[PDB]
């Protein structure tokens, strides 16, 4: 048998929901959302990770100038240094005293560590929502897993499901995202060979094992020494090595609606956002006929306590007549009135309980139990402990349109100055009237 | 030193520009992109292929009843038939003339053709442009290759080059695309396990190595025929079959903008749209200053022959005198007038002769020689041939106003209406005038 639903984007609050199948006994399904993984699609830009610098040994000439050369490399510097005299432990290196000079030369490359301390740069596109949803029916407690196409259907002890796609299109992830372990990041970073030195992007590859670096480090040679064998030079600090004490905190802590962040797959986890639509086909077989129902009446409703406690601070006994012994279930017919209980037993002339949750000061309702519906109206007090650390177990107020019972004043001072307006219009219509008349 | 310039997109024609270094002799810049082309960020759906059905021996019960035990095959069916009586080559199977049974049972699965028949339905997110340019100035050719995202310099010959961004986003590509081997189709493929008998997508799978198989083949058993040991069956044939037969004309036949079109990786190439933003910052040593550049003096132009041709359709002979021999820009200021050449070489007093390409059918426009102008005038006879295997080498007409010499036709007759409205108007204030001194 097909049944259609909707439930809210909230992960591991049970929805709860009647198959009123024509001519068969009703049953109560509920069911949750698990996880809901949002999955971006990853260009990847370009690869950052921290430079080396390399420098050969300097060439020294003796009684002559080196000459200077060209080379490739991708941030490659060179300068001839002239009127050196170095020493070394054993003497000067040098045959005369001046008219020597020193060749000096070096670029940056990728560290031997960009196999694994490096960070991703990728632009983000739109994504592949999938779910993982528990579902209970006449005791049997089910997990089923899809993606959110609205199609897909998986089917399990011979029931079928059909999820998605959610009313909401919001992700956490921007346009641009940077990603460095567990961590990801929504930054504006620069395109590919557009990054300044000392800052992310100083040295970028478009792929992890490429050779073409690019880099910007802004690498300086300088004068050698007095006496001494050394290159010296100025350059700008890894442009990675400061983002990383920099970054702050990533999406895993400060992104929007509650979400949780994860790599290797990218993903964002159980967003609180929006609705999610789902179908399900229940066996035939299932459903027990009308008449093999305990057939039940001439029930009334009591409520020795009830509490607006964001859970089921609301208890009721329903008194009952029922002709056998019967499995029977339970639902509430009014959105601002959530239910414990789903299914129970029944039988001869008796009472049970349930319990219930809401925002009302002044429940009022209808359950329905086997085909069958009875009225229950109790006033509710306060809870009184303040912050609890669960969700509302219930939908939220009509703050304008669901005042208690005793706001019967509004309607009583109402009618106590209409009726002061009524007599105003009445009285001026006579005397408008005669002066029309005469 | 860095200029800047756009150049529509549009691959294969030549544009021209002139570097303007003040102080220094100018020279100018021809460019060509050779080709550009888009890449779309895949996501992959489905893999889809021709099914096998798997049909394995029946089992025929002897003397009682065969009965089905389920399994979860990806498209599963068993059958059992009564009063079967099947002969084998020497006489009867069974044992008894009736009271037989046949069990039959089939599945499908994926062919092994799956690793080289197969097509790929993906998603087709946005897409990166890269292009391949060449660029002509000194006397050489050379060709850039680069991503056109307006940042990634590329140095060549000592000159730095930078291009982008598309000042488009137009791609051949829908969100949803298909391709078979160099075959790419826009088409609203169904999405994972809504697939329909008979067409494409009635087999599918979420990688060619996976064992998801999704399938709807609408395989139905037959009870076999008299006497006979088969197993006969219904199907909808392979319904990636029919669309290898039904395919219509891929992208690369029917794109718009007269782009070619691509696979491994896929890729859109030269689509006419929009147009290219360009900076190149050549070196200082390329220049020569204008304090010793050849300048020339008394410049007459003279047009021996016309005509609005696609290509260099007219020649000008220039009249000059010039201090010393040296080389010579030559530049159009007119954009509805494109010169063919570009640094030619001057000496003495004597002519030299150009050619150049226009809409125009009364050419008049300016051509700035080195460092200075000369005024340029003909008539275009149009030309003879309807139809050429190239594209214009000019600029489109501002036939909005840009027009013949002869037009003074409206001159003539807007002149003519303009005085006899002026005089009926002076006539109309004098009388006016003197019957309102009344």
């Amino acid at each position: 048998y097909e049944h259609v639903t909707v439930i809210p984007n909230t992960v591991g609050v049970p929805y709860k929901t009647l198959v009123n199948r024509p001519g068969y006994s009703p049953m109560v399904l509920e069911m949750e959302l698990l996880s809901v993984t949002l999955e971006p699609t990853l260009s990847l830009d370009y690869i950052t990770c921290e430079y080396k610098t390399v420098i050969p040994s300097p060439y020294v000439k003796c009684c002559g100038t080196a000459e200077c050369k060209d080379k490739s490399l991708p941030d490659y510097s060179c300068k001839v240094f002239t009127g050196v005299y170095p020493f070394m432990w054993g003497g000067a290196y040098c045959f005369c005293d001046t008219e020597n000079t020193q060749l000096s030369e070096a670029h940056v490359e990728k560290s031997e560590s960009c196999k694994t301390e490096f960070a991703s740069a990728y632009r983000a596109h739109t994504a592949s929502a999938s779910a993982k949803l528990r579902v209970l029916y006449q005791g049997n407690n089910v997990t089923v897993s899809a993606y959110a196409n609205g199609d897909h259907a998986v089917t399990v002890k011979d029931a079928k499901f059909i999820v998605g796609p959610m009313s909401s299109a919001w992700t956490p992830f921007d346009n641009k995202i940077v990603v460095y372990k567990g961590d990801v990041y929504n930054m504006d970073y620069p395109p590919f060979g557009a990054g300044r030195p000392g800052q992310f992007g100083d040295i970028q590859s478009r792929t992890p094992e490429s050779e073409d670096v690019y880099a910007n480090t802004q690498l300086v040679l300088q004068r050698p020494s007095a006496g001494t064998v050394h290159v010296p030079y100025s350059q700008a600090p890894s442009g990675f090595k400061y983002w990383l004490k920099e970054r702050g905190a990533s999406l895993q802590h400060t992104a929007p609606f509650g979400c949780q962040i994860a790599t290797n797959p990218v993903r964002a986890m159980n967003c609180a956002v929006g609705n999610m639509p789902i179908s399900i086909d229940i066996p035939d077989a299932a459903f027990t006929r009308v008449v093999d129902a305990p057939s039940l009446t001439d029930m009334s409703c009591e409520v020795p306590a009830c509490t607006h406690s964001s859970d089921f601070g609301g208890v009721a006994i329903i008194k009952y007549a029922a002709s056998k012994k019967g499995k029977c279930a339970v639902h509430s017919m009014t959105n601002a009135v959530t239910i414990r209980e789903a299914e129970i037993e029944v039988e001869g002339n008796s009472q049970l309980q349930i319990s219930f949750s809401t925002a009302l000061a002044s429940a009022e309702f209808r359950v329905q139990v086997c085909s069958t519906q009875v009225h229950c109206a109790a006033e509710c007090h306060p809870p009184k402990d303040h912050i609890v650390n669960y969700p509302a177990s219930h939908t939220t107020l009509g703050v304008q349109d669901i005042s208690v019972t005793a706001m019967s004043w509004v309607q009583k001072i109402t009618g106590g100055v209409g009726l002061v307006v009524a007599v105003a219009a009445l009285i001026l219509i006579v005397v408008l009237c005669v002066s029309f008349s005469r």
